[PDB]
């Protein structure tokens, strides 16, 4: 039970407020380490305890936490319903991603009150995720450090020094109130060059290396001083559709090329199997997520007759628009391949982000590739901001898809109270949006890290971030 | 016994004259179709009758050719001694890759003798080879079109037209002498967009598809209309040493490295399995191979130990040269990220093709990126460019080896009449080269093609080069 854990990783964080953070490599450093949250997800996607005791939901507005007793915060302030008040209000508006809370009622010391000013079901995804990190009320109030460059929490470790662009180092909180940090200090190392990264392990210089290209996946497993960590993401990688742009207003036309794409020689040959076979918008660890819906199976023959039947027995000439990645290039030469395979003439647009984003909301392109990372592990998230009306654009919904049923039961799955019926409001929409082919699923994104075999508990959870959480070093 | 077969490639031909010819998709158009050789290579690798009937080695530098009767041109010359002299006389001079033939005697109409002016007995080699072409003597002797533009021979395709950037097309020719051509016409279709030359296939518009990227494999194989073709190369791809940078001119070091490689991994997660697995400098289908050559396996902990042992218990920096490539640069980080596992800092040093041959010409290099055809089949050319003394520079000799013992087997093997002997001394070339590890091999080189899975008898030899004899379109 000690020594200094080394993370060698690509970036440095860029802040380590987490109410303004807006990356993954920030929020790995204090998610759970130096901060927490009222709730958790367990293994199994269940909301569990953690600086909430226990929780319910009072009629439809009202959301009732019992706080932990016996936490502090690495300053010393006591943590209580008064804290968490402090925290939430300063992501508060009574009229952010807490838009929705009217009020937070202190109802004694150890419970706490949201009010909310509309209905929403996924609140605890929110409070689950590293925007529901909790501050310390004396680093809020008290005179001194900034909290964008100095995290206080009441987690397992406690922020000791940043030296910016070259590391991050946390020490064990010697008196947090959980399961003590095994190790004394976790080292978070800016080391740009993947292959040096890498090679680290093997030095014994870093016990962790994140951020691996998928060129160097097999380098992973076939070296006998690491172990290659692939955890299952939220994230979904797809080929969507323009349904505005002609001839995508054509569901024939969509359905054509999604029968048209075979995505198994992708996972396989672009991305060397790092990530995961999904046939749905949502990856099995989103609330919500359907293994039964439609699905199209690889069929050049049925593509053909249905471009015929819509209208184009000799194909057309078309886009396909993404941004600027050597992976992302692999990709869409495939989905080239293949749609020429049917006869569709498709002309690659390749540009950087930014560009890609400005084109898209301006409804230039026809095909995209698309990305969504569903970090709240809800299916709200993924269903509001891809495919409700009020998201064309660069908001998520790039594909301008705008059905009154879809808006309606999406509105009504965010105000729904019951899980049983919220799960079956999901499985309607992913029947929906796959029957009308407005996307053609990829993969769902895997996380893929290498540690030394001298490493026991490591694991990154679905939403990419690293978790030290049990962690030893032998 | 019909139809037009259509041949989709990455670029056309730059010349048609066998004599001048410098390149596989060149060499492609013209090889066992338009022309044929004295002697060609059977499964096994072992020479068979073509244009000679028999063959035999008369004391050492006198070797008598028996030819086939009843052979003519495509424009109606003969096939006989004289035009077999003729052809030969076009790349002769009596005191080129002829360099050593001192005269050609035509004993009669059907027997021709080539006298050389020193022994070579890879001769043989060199007449199944590309430049062994036989051309027409009207053709070179007759006023008209060059043969740059036209070529003439006696094989199963006549030359029919060229569009310069476009198309060849070839056509059966209806008075071969052997088996004639199942298909009425051959055309060699420049289509410089990978993903459109494989998609060709789906659409009917090509029955094969060359130059396939690594990224495409697993499309192929997936597909339902088509067939993945693999055949085994000759060349061989490694990574080098500058023996005489420092500290390569240590064997330990060598060794050191040579265990700190994993080859597997790099076949699989940069190739894509593209390649065979190799132990030695050679291919199993060159002349002289080994299957019992020192291969020093993957050890860190062994690695690491020879490094300290070398006097670099710390490793060293040093740098890796190689061409600008996307798969070449994927290869090298996967180096560079094994180096790093034992200390050592490699710099990637990375340029254009001609640069990179100037400075590994000055010795400017430490590890370098090496390929070599192995175009001829036959041990000499690989072991006389590579790692004879005389070679030192971009001739192939890149290592800046020069061991006497080696140079003497050398000679000695290019000059022994007994096959069993030949390959002996092949096998010592190989322990001592790789007991010294000058290089670390990295794969034999793969050729891979698509075809429509309508196509029979179709193959690529270990050259590179397409071999349409046999074949049927279904």
């Amino acid at each position: 039970e000690g020594g200094v854990l080394t993370i060698a990783r690509l970036s440095d964080a860029d802040n380590l407020d987490p109410h303004f953070i807006t990356n993954i490599p920030s929020a790995s450093v204090v998610y759970h380490k130096v901060y927490e949250n009222l709730v958790q997800r367990d293994k199994n996607m269940d909301f569990k305890p953690m600086l909430a005791k226990e929780w319910k939901q009072i009629d439809d507005l009202n959301w009732e936490f019992k706080l932990q007793q016996g936490v502090t915060f690495q300053d010393g302030a006591p943590f209580n319903a008064e804290a968490v008040k402090k925290n939430f209000e300063r992501v508060l508006d009574p009229k952010t991603v807490y838009s929705m809370i009217q009020e937070i009622k202190v109802i004694d010391e150890y419970t706490v009150q949201f009010i909310l000013k509309y209905p929403y079901s996924p609140l605890l995804s929110i409070f689950a995720s590293n925007e529901g990190s909790i501050l310390s009320p004396k680093a809020i109030d008290e005179k001194g450090k900034g909290l964008a460059q100095h995290p206080v929490g009441t987690g397992p470790y406690t922020f000791k020094s940043w030296k910016p662009g070259e590391e991050i180092r946390l020490e064990k909180n010697k008196n947090y109130w959980g399961e003590k940090a095994k190790v004394d200090e976790v080292v978070f190392k800016v080391v740009p060059e993947d292959a040096t990264r890498i090679g680290m392990i093997e030095t014994s210089e870093a016990h962790i290396a994140e951020n691996l290209p998928v060129t160097e996946v097999e380098r992973v497993k076939n070296s006998p001083s690491m172990e290659l960590i692939e955890n299952e993401g939220l994230g979904v990688e797809y080929i969507g559709f323009n349904v505005e742009k002609k001839p995508f207003d054509n569901p024939l036309v969509r359905q054509a090329i999604a029968h048209a794409i075979e995505t198994k020689g992708i996972l396989k040959g672009v991305y060397n199997n790092v990530g995961t076979e999904i046939n749905s918008v949502m990856t099995p660890k989103v609330f919500g997520y359907t293994k039964d819906v439609k699905g199209y199976k690889y069929d050049i023959n049925t593509a053909k007759k249905l471009l015929a039947d819509a209208g184009y027995p000799n194909g057309f000439k078309t886009t396909i628009w993404t941004n600027d990645s050597k992976v992302r290039m692999a990709l869409v030469e495939v989905i080239q391949s293949q749609l020429k395979g049917i006869g569709v003439d498709v002309e690659i647009k390749v540009m950087e982000y930014g560009a890609f984003l400005a084109a898209t909301n301006k409804s230039e392109h026809a095909m995209f590739v698309g990305g969504w990372g569903n970090a709240t592990g809800d299916g709200d998230y993924n269903q509001y901001n891809l495919f409700h009306s009020s998201s064309h654009g660069a908001t998520g919904n790039q594909f301008f898809y705008s059905n009154p049923e879809v808006d309606k039961l999406i509105e009504e799955a965010r105000k729904e109270k019951d899980e049983t019926k919220r799960k079956e409001l999901y499985k309607q929409l992913q029947e929906i949006e796959l029957k009308d082919a407005l996307l053609v699923p990829i993969r769902g994104i895997n996380h893929i890290a290498a540690t030394t075999k001298n490493i026991k508990g490591f694991w990154i959870d679905p939403s990419g971030y690293l978790r030290l959480e049990g962690v030893e070093l032998q």
